[PDB]
């Protein structure tokens, strides 16, 4: 299965993120660093595909552009057969990866749903 | 907390709804009657205000005059004393209550975010 | 500034 993981955190997501039954559905939200800065994060989704032979691995990257302030989504997807894995190859600043699944072939999941909440006032 | 929900509808709207820290921000978007008409929807926004004694329901309605074609917005408090109740009354019809949100006099929210979708997203592939 | 503020019902 797909756990659910509420950890607390100085960047924190309030973009509802749940596991349907297709794939992963990311609400709408913000990115916070603590009290001092706030970010639109737009909506996301994908389909948690399996492969016929190899288990399929899914990074779900938040990372922001250090001159436009932009907050982007990108989606890493890797056939585990040896020589596949999911590492964030962009050049923008990562801020957090919180889906990390492995789908295998006949359509069990495993892994995280990261929610960052804010450390405690 | 404010939980959110999606809904495949004939309806939808593709403004973006969200809770902020203060409140409730919908961004300007569109209402769909399925392939047939798009309709202009405006942005709007509301604080999630407690009160000192009594938890406060915050309704949000769209509604839209079938004449005009014109789509607004209204907003419902209600004050939970066993006095009253918010109901949407006018002559517009209402085509959707996005937001229904329930704030506790410490600032606890509780409710829901009703997002509509298409019937019958993607992130860049860092690849 | 929208919303227009609908007022609640009395209940009764």
């Amino acid at each position: 299965g797909i756990e659910i993981v509420n950890r607390k955190a100085v960047w924190y997501l309030t973009s509802e993120i749940k596991e349907t039954e297709t794939g992963i559905e990311v609400s709408a939200g913000e990115l916070h660093k603590g009290d001092e800065e706030v970010f639109p994060v737009e909506e996301v989704s994908f389909d948690l595909t399996p492969d016929d032979t190899y288990p399929v691995e899914y990074m779900l990257y938040l990372h922001m552009n250090v001159q436009t302030k932009k907050v982007s989504w990108s989606l890493c997807k890797a056939y585990l057969d040896g020589e596949g894995y999911c590492d964030y190859q962009g050049n923008e600043r990562l801020i957090m990866y919180p889906v990390s699944v492995t789908v295998f072939p006949n359509g069990t999941r495993e892994g995280t749903i990261f929610l960052y909440e804010k450390e405690d006032r």
